[PDB]
């Protein structure tokens, strides 16, 4: 019983766990705490892209945005060292996407417009997508436990990446970008990627934060080319607004989720 095995990770690690892989063509869903509610972290920055994308023709991404020292909010490798030049919206969706930057998930925001700095048109621009129950409100806190702001589900982000990677909301033009960048992130190798084998191709997408949250979304390939979305959401609230996050956590529940899926 794999709901079994997730539980006894949960004890192992003294956090909570939450998994979702959507049903395909030949298997079943698999499903763990997977309507609960878990901090987005970083996570969001992906479905942001893709809301950017959405709502611009393509040659937007060429588009530069001026910014400086003092917008640097949230960790930002790529944003702080191009305050003097500028970046394009392109190159702000790799960084946001590729290296998680803060920085760059606020100018894109910002160029989605509105109030809440962006955060408003983004969540519906989830909304558009069928998601229900996510939403964003604050910019780049260790939120508590119990607010229901900036969460989502492993089921709701699950299906959010279901169709903009593998469905049709995007054109296959702008799905293209959103998939490459995914599978040049930098910041993954130790979360799903790690869980499973070096012949399956895996893009993601992670988030990491207080009371030791850790994140992976991310869409795999198997070694002959059948795809999978793979959500796995973690948390530890009983240890506290500093609990350490546990990459070896995503990586063992995404080996238990490849056992299932060769
Ligand atoms: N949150
Ligand atoms: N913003």
């Amino acid at each position: 019983d794999l709901a079994d095995r997730f539980a006894e990770l949960e004890r192992r690690y003294d956090a909570r766990l939450g998994v979702y892989v959507p049903a395909t063509g030949t298997t079943a869903a698999i499903e763990y705490r997977a309507d609960e509610r878990f901090a987005f972290c970083s996570t969001f920055k992906a479905p942001l892209v893709a809301a950017v994308l959405h709502q611009n023709p393509l040659t937007h991404l060429d588009k530069l945005i001026t910014y400086t020292s003092d917008d640097i909010r949230g960790i930002s490798p790529v944003a702080q060292q191009h305050v003097q030049t500028g970046m394009t919206i392109g190159q702000l969706c790799d960084a946001a996407i590729r290296y998680s930057d803060g920085t760059a998930a606020n100018l894109l925001l910002a160029d989605l417009g509105g109030p809440g700095g962006g955060t408003a048109a983004f969540t519906g621009y989830l909304r558009s997508l069928g998601d229900t129950v996510s939403r964003l409100d604050a910019e780049e806190n260790r939120a508590p436990p119990g607010d229901e702001r900036d969460t989502t589900t492993p089921h709701a982000i699950a299906l959010v990446l279901q169709q903009l990677v593998l469905g049709n909301a995007l054109p296959p033009d702008k799905r293209a970008l959103l998939t490459d960048w995914m599978a040049r992130n930098t910041t993954g190798a130790k979360r799903i990627r790690a869980g499973f084998p070096a012949d399956w191709k895996v893009i993601d997408k992670t988030g990491t934060g207080g009371y030791g949250r850790a994140n992976d979304i991310a869409v795999v390939w198997s070694p002959t080319g059948v795809p999978y979305v793979v959500a796995v959401m973690s948390d530890r609230a009983g240890g506290g607004y500093d609990a350490e996050p546990r990459e070896a956590l995503l990586a063992e529940a995404a080996t238990c989720v490849a056992g299932v899926l060769a």
